[PDB]
């Protein structure tokens, strides 16, 4: 349910394995001995989260017993304890002794006060020596992934010189109890690890492949280690890793099964010291980097949209990774800790993926890099660009669009749209100084051309954009807001809904306002293009524009033969609970732009969809009547495959549980009860809520709130007096509800 | 040379998660299912290739398939021809065969022929005696084979045979070193054959199966089916679930454990699973050909391409690209016998192109990992590793002795506009404050309106192409440099050219006067050394060095547009080395990411930065895009920057001087310069261009070069070949030879 805090003061490593029977428990045992036996407050925390084959086999007990033996051999006293916390029923009967689980009281503890401490813990145990996923259901005893991660998070905090080993169960891709592959299960924590390879044969292959399936889940591996079989397996391994990761070779394990193994551990102390130090150096080097990243960023970056004179080192957020909707954020100020923070600005409104879907995309992207890299677009065809165009045409552009034009970002797509619109215009009306018509407050990107479509303001003065001119007729939009339980309208200095759905309703078009609008609008340098930001003015302050007003404006502009541009860079692809705002405005454009969420938040890519007619206006025999706009990476396979995936994933009820019965809409994500309350709060002007967006309007008092929300594990950037939480199309309502609860609690604390 | 693989008939690799999984049993089952049929078509053929084979001759998968099919032919009562060949083996292998003998070719063959019957054709290409790893056997038995030799051998076998099905059985796991030490999966990559994966029913087998699959996927391969042997663990359920049932998982019954069992009845018990597996791979090929065969047409109906007049493009000129491997497109043609073939990307895809096959594969993982670790992570006031690493590499290389700040954008166009805004500030602060830039007519700086304003009026700026253009600059005409008939000459409007001594010379004074002799000019913007889009004209560096010094003397900010030249395009990391002067502002993109993904930087001086400092959040630089500093591009550029730069990874970097070596053959160059149709040749770094004296004549040449496996887009009368920073001179030489040959044929 909630965000984790992982202490980073002490190193904690996963013990991964290419397969089973490679030595994994032997490796934990060697690390521990190397660390506990030297010449006080020294502690090795050994966790075997999942354990099958219990109780006849028990890696906790193995480590436990083997260290007791080594402590005598090496003549260095230590304390030791082994615990097992839970097991299925059949496991607990084997010892003599819910979700189908049993708690246990099982502990051994040969204590020796003041001596280095060994602390072994098995968290959950089953009986059959099979994959955890089979045991879970055969013994009708299971554990949820988050429960497993909470259990471990609890153990870590409970203990934090110090070292922690978390031993996996099976290969890197073995299903855990719930069927979730082991490598996806531990991903939220993103712990560094070591991989126990295979010295055998086919072992080079199995080792490289396990390593790759880890890498491609975002993990770091401090060392690969394996058991000598006389094949010199280490040479191809070291070469593949370009010797950036050390490969350690343990001597052959005795084959005689009655072997205590004591002398082998002694023979191997060298390799185990080396392995222990590598994971000690690796952590130290990682902390030194983390601890210097804020400062160095302040000296080396020039950030967009930030007045550097004002940013002080303490406000530079250090992000170490992301897992779905959560940043993993480093704080030195704590006990040096990585913790989760919900990305509530959705990172410049790009954000979409689930943890599940993030992992999926990563492979889809790896594969696309390896198959295509970047491949020249003009006059060419390759699969991911073709697939993407087909998905765009058959969804977002279903009943109007017939051509797809690729660019790099929202800004380029918009400029491409402006050029197309002015042609369909200078061809129907034969052609001249051209201006657009827009709604003051709409935002359309930062390149000069997209800048000209925005109304004069401070952001357009001579200092911010020297070549600005303001090439448009900017009308002031009526807006819609939610206050004290009901949706109102707020007309411009010129000029109560039951529910939010009434607003978007077709019957509303025959009403009074529709006439009042048609006149005020009709009543208005040649206007050669209509450009709107459908339903919502994003950058402008999360104002919901009256859809009726824009539906009417569109129909007017088309009646007078003016091309209509829908700027859906912000709204497109489930941001607002639909694939296209076309569905909400009830009218179609001639031109439309998409980006941001098009790639599901992973990589830049922009499309400008066009009508068959808009296209024809660029047809002729002169290569000069063509559209001469293009960038080097236009239609890059990377972004295209990524968009082709995201489009289908966001859309499919199988993969996106937020998708409804009808397939055309997201279920309501933000709690109705809370939404009322936050809007009826003596500090809120208005609330705008729809799809994945929740915003409110109230200076300082807002920056107070943010400081407070950061404390709750919610990162968010304010739009002046507008505070917004924005999730992804796949984010669960339970997550959103928690967001609103935290906002509401902090909101009363003034 | 470039390969041509027939695609008329399906050819699949047989990959394995490990060894001892059944691999040879799977080939054997496919072949039986395919050869033993009711049609008994005389022209039915299964080509079985075991390219690499160790443990020879006591074990021999060719012989296994061979013998086991003979057996099944009797059992199933359907006659067939069969033959087993071994083409090469180490010495120790050949002695084991008696043959009274560091590779050598054997005549060894057995061929129980039965005319008119379905044909089995088994071929082992290279064999080692020792039952050890191929990379170990190769050196222990002083007998090796180059990767390209192995691929040529296979290409030769395929052409020699192409109803029909072809199985190529791997040796070991997907990542087992081949004879040369190259991992098996990287070895077959250039061919990019589809395949099936033989998984592991055992235990740890789900893990090993997923991981083998993933190391395949992450080398760009497609897998039609996963198949494995039942061990009672129901391994197939997690597998099917991970693949979201988009790839079928087939489960064979347990193989008999008794070692003397001839397995005949198991193959019979398994015919169901083997039919299924044979159909899946026959259908995956059919579905792949249907797609391929409809891509050009559909592209014509669905795309709106940049820079192309659609009325003129016909279906027949739409190039179908199926993949790329380093510098080579793999291009589909139905006009052939439906064939995938290699074409050198000589336009470097809009001048973005860099990676080696080796480096392409490397970047792919680097990117997979970055997607999985970061996705996209909010930039302003934040820090994450790949962006920090990238900025450090930029500052310490490309901006070493002048730059102190790095600003991220999406492409060249956005970087340039960002640069323009920065320059006008350092200007409107030194001179206290209508602003125009000063540029060289012909320089190109991107297609967004602001970058458009820095380009001199032309047809591409008329009211139809850009309605809001204005031409906000003073455009001077550049002196150029060309190579003609063996010598470099100047055209007023090779090491000697870039030399510092040349600055004290005549021209330097003549230049200093004309430029000094020239609405407020508030920024200098050049495309250093080469005007790319403009026609691959080399601008006299002395002329630009002088212009820069002139503009700095009058307190005008200098912008270097290095989006095209940056990062080894022209044989150096920065044209700063070549011009011998430093900017205040510079833009990078295209090759910055090593040709993989968009990303742009605008490097700035400490001073240019300071002009945006104050207490008002309005004096800040208010330009930014949603994906600014995306971890994807950043990690990718952080890699590329180091890889292109390092003699260890880039063999074109000369080991002692740590610069790029010369790539374009001396002779062939003069020969094209001497040619009479050629006006000029410009050559430097990874670039070779020429202008003809007559554009039909250029389009004629391209048609002809495509025929030679060289794809390239013309700049009117300028024809250019452009390789990557890592491309071998041997490859380049071949390019020049083909251009020269076609150049005489007029
Ligand atoms: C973000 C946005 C753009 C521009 O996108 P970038 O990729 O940041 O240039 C244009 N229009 C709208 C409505 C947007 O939200
Ligand atoms: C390609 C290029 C640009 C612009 O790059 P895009 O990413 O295509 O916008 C700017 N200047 C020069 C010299 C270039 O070559």
């Amino acid at each position: 349910v909630s965000p984790f805090h992982l202490p980073l003061n002490h190193p904690t490593y996963l013990i991964w394995s290419a397969n089973t029977s490679l030595g994994k428990t032997l490796v934990s045992t060697g690390i521990a001995a190397s660390f506990l036996l030297q010449q006080s407050a020294t502690k090795l925390l050994y966790l075997k989260p999942i354990q099958t084959g219990f109780p006849s086999d028990s890696d906790s007990r193995f480590v436990f017993s083997k260290l007791d033996s080594l402590s005598l051999r090496r003549q260095i006293p230590i304390s030791i304890s082994n615990s097992v916390l839970h097991s299925s029923l059949p496991a607990a009967k084997s010892l003599g002794l819910e979700s189908g689980m049993c708690s246990l009281n099982f502990r051994d503890e040969k204590t020796v006060t003041g001596a280095p401490e060994l602390l072994c813990k098995t968290l959950y145990a089953w009986e059959a020596a099979i994959s955890p996923h089979l045991a879970a259901e055969r013994e009708n005893a299971t554990v949820e992934d988050s429960v497993v991660l909470q259990m471990i998070e609890k153990c870590l905090k409970e203990e934090m010189d110090l070292l922690c080993l978390v031993e996996t169960a099976g290969g890197v891709a073995s299903p855990g109890p719930s069927g979730t592959l082991q490598c996806d299960l531990y991903r939220p924590f993103r712990l560094p690890g070591i991989l126990v390879g295979d010295g055998r044969l086919g072992g080079i292959s199995g080792t490289i492949a396990a390593y790759e399936s880890l890498k491609l889940r975002g993990y770091d591996i401090a060392a690969v280690v394996f058991e000598d079989h006389g094949l010199v397996n280490e040479v191809p391994l070291t070469s593949y890793l370009r010797n950036k990761v050390p490969v350690l070779v343990l001597p052959p394990v005795p084959k005689d099964p009655s072997d205590d193994l004591i002398e082998w551990f002694v023979e191997s102390d060298g390799v185990f010291k080396a392995l222990k130090e590598t994971m000690v150096l690796a952590n130290l080097e990682r902390l030194e980097r983390l601890n210097g990243m804020a400062k160095l960023a302040g000296e080396v970056f020039w950030w967009p949209y930030t007045q550097h004179k004002l940013v002080h080192q303490e406000t530079v957020t250090v992000i170490d990774s992301r897992c779905g909707e959560n940043f993993s954020i480093y704080k030195a100020s704590d006990n040096s800790s990585l913790s989760q923070q919900f990305d509530a600005c959705a990172s410049w409104w790009t954000q979409g993926p689930d943890p599940t879907f993030q992992a999926e995309l990563a492979r889809e992207m790896g594969y696309t890099a390896a198959r295509f890299g970047h491949v020249m677009f003009p006059e060419n065809v390759y699969e991911p660009a073709l697939k993407c165009a087909e998905l765009l045409l058959d969804g977002v552009g279903k009943g109007w669009a017939s051509r797809v034009y690729f660019s790099d970002n929202g800004s380029t797509a918009i400029e491409i749209a402006l050029k197309m619109a002015f042609r369909k215009f200078c061809v129907d009306h034969n052609f001249i100084v051209v201006k657009v018509i827009a709604l003051r407050g709409s935002y359309h990107g930062d390149t000069l051309g997209a800048m000209e479509a925005q109304a004069p303001s401070p952001y357009t003065g001579f200092l911010q954009q020297p070549w600005y001119t303001g090439r448009g007729l900017f009308l002031d939009p009526p807006t819609v807001f939610l206050s004290n339980g009901s949706w109102n309208i707020s007309l411009p200095e010129s000029f109560t809904f039951t529910s939010r759905d009434e607003i978007f309703d077709k019957s509303r078009d025959a009403s009074t306002l529709a006439r009042i609008y048609s006149a005020y609008l009709s009543k208005h340098a040649h206007v050669g293009a209509l450009i709107i930001e459908p339903v919502i003015h994003g950058a402008g302050g999360m104002h919901m524009v009256d859809p009726l007003f824009q539906r009417v404006l569109v129909n007017e502009c088309r009646n007078r033969k003016i091309p209509v541009i829908f700027d859906e860079v912000f709204t497109g692809f489930w941001r607002l609970g639909v694939e296209t705002t076309t569905e909400l405005l009830g009218c179609k454009p001639d031109i439309a732009c998409f980006a941001k969420l098009l790639t599901g938040g992973m990589v830049p890519l922009a499309v400008t969809l066009a009508t068959d007619a808009v296209f024809d206006s660029f047809s002729g025999d002169s290569k000069l009547k063509a559209l001469l706009h293009g960038h080097s990476y236009s239609a890059h396979a990377m972004g295209c495959a990524t968009a082709a995936k995201a489009i289908q994933w966001f859309k499919d009820p199988e993969t996106n549980h937020n998708i409804t019965s009808q397939g055309k809409t997201l279920r309501e994500l933000w709690d109705e009860e809370l939404v009322q309350q936050i809007s009826s709060h003596s500090a809120v002007q208005r609330v705008v809520v729809i799809g994945t967006l929740f915003a409110l309007e109230l200076s300082l008092y807002a920056k107070s709130l943010l400081i407070m929300l950061r404390e709750d594990g919610i990162f968010t950037r304010p739009l002046g007096n507008v505070i917004y939480l924005m999730c992804g199309p796949c984010t669960s309502p339970e997550i959103c509800r928690r967001l609103l609860t935290k906002l509401y609690k902090r909101l009363g604390e003034f």
